[PDB]
């Protein structure tokens, strides 16, 4: 008589919270989606082993078009869980699924898990200083998305940092790298010419957050644009004006150029 | 030779991740701090029993002044864990501790966990629309801090949501309630007259995130200012203009009045 939205966390099957695991273990049916993000350190099998249940994976269409026909029916007579990478309600449209649950007479509960949205704290940048976030989407056909560029501009003007979620084509197994994101931004800059993103812009890259050894790198676009940051997923950040302590961490932990220590107040 | 920064999550002892628990269990020494925030749904005793290790609590002074004399020495020759509420490094002062570790010749790794910063996704508000964050501090003596009011103004002005962390006297375990925060903001408004926070302002209250029964309420200040949102902790959010999908979730899940579907969209 219930539906649980349970996050699996950032990188592997152990990133699920103890709360989420104990609840999942007792559910009658377990569903999941793996298109909203990439968990690079585990497999469906390892997750199934940990929870001790068979997991039915749903596609974007299964969820967005038939969540109420595939999941909710069973939730009316059983305890059902719906697993997702990271936190189920961060940078996804899953929140609306709670309304479908309500209209189907199914109570729903949310179990949080580590999210990339807060994990960026590991870059040393103050979390409260992050402004509006955006997603760098792959251009398609004659369409070239550029809204993420304006987000950076607006935040930077306020001295805020910008978190850039990178695109993902789960079914095609394509995961945008920070390198590709940088290349796209430089092209948008050539078009709008707002001096927002150039070869001299300081950026931070975080790859495989959640693993024990994620790649954390800070430096100028000209220097990092061709650097190997390892396997996906990747996230790109364009810092605003830095506090001295943020610069110190970027230098000491993320290998940034020591010159950024000399902040221009 | 290794120091592990492990997040305890949102509310109780089960909000730690499976990864964090297993690592904490195999650590020779386990330290923890409860000054950046508290774990309202559990106790030190319950956390200790779960980890199966003695936990030495450290004060703000122990950490800020003597982290390198209390924690690092043992981490130099043993596996040491440093537990913190929420997600490690979201609190601004945590990051610097990794630099101290580096200088002492000690390796450090971060084990993430759910943070209120990302858990607000349960309010139905799109995470990318959250702007700069702020903390509402209790005024005292002749000191009346109001920077948090300006943060709301700047965010709402750009159509962004404002997450307001509420003050907490960790040592005395005193939590500021959403009600007190609303009263304070009305007080600041009466002072600055910026038309930023009034009886007609739409707000969202999230209490006990992480719990299976959090209180999620949305409505106008005039109606929520004296409402009972349950036990701590409380988080207050002043959303910017709403996407219809956000408004529908607030109405269906947070009990918001239908009026927001026309006034705040
Ligand atoms: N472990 C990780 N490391 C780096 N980026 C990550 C990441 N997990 C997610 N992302 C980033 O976020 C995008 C998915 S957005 C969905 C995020 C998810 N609900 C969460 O709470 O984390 C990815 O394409 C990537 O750019």
């Amino acid at each position: 008589m219930v539906l649980y939205f349970i996050g699996l966390g950032l990188y592997d099957e152990r990133d699920i919270t103890v709360k989420g695991l104990e609840i999942a273990k007792r559910c009658d049916y377990v569903f999941a989606e793996f298109y909203t993000s990439l968990m690079a350190g585990t497999t469906l099998g390892r997750i199934q082993k940990l929870i001790g249940k068979e997991i039915r994976v749903l596609s974007r269409e299964d969820v967005e078009l038939n969540f109420e026909n595939i999941v909710l029916p069973l939730a009316k007579e059983n305890d059902v869980a719906f697993l997702t990478p990271g936190d189920p309600l961060v940078a996804t449209t899953h929140a609306e699924l709670r309304i479908r649950a309500k209209r189907a007479g199914v109570e729903s509960y949310v179990i949080h898990a580590p999210s990339i949205y807060s994990a960026v704290g590991i870059t040393g940048l103050h979390i409260y200083k992050f402004g509006k976030s955006a997603t760098v989407a792959y251009p398609e056909g004659n369409w070239f998305p550029t809204s993420y560029y304006d987000v950076i501009k607006e935040n930077a003007e306020r001295g805020l940092h910008t978190l850039l979620f990178l695109d993902i084509k789960a079914e095609k197994r394509m995961y945008m790298t920070a390198n590709e994101a940088m290349e796209l931004l430089l092209k948008v800059e050539d078009m709008k010419k707002g001096g927002v993103f150039t070869d001299d812009t300081l950026v931070v890259v975080l790859a495989r957050a959640g693993s024990l050894n994620p790649t954390i790198r800070a430096g100028y676009v000209k220097d990092l644009i061709r650097e190997d940051f390892g396997d996906p997923p990747h996230i790109l950040i364009v810092p605003g004006k830095l506090h001295i302590v943020e610069a110190e961490y970027l230098v000491e932990i993320a290998g940034a150029p020591r010159e950024i220590l000399r902040v221009n107040v």
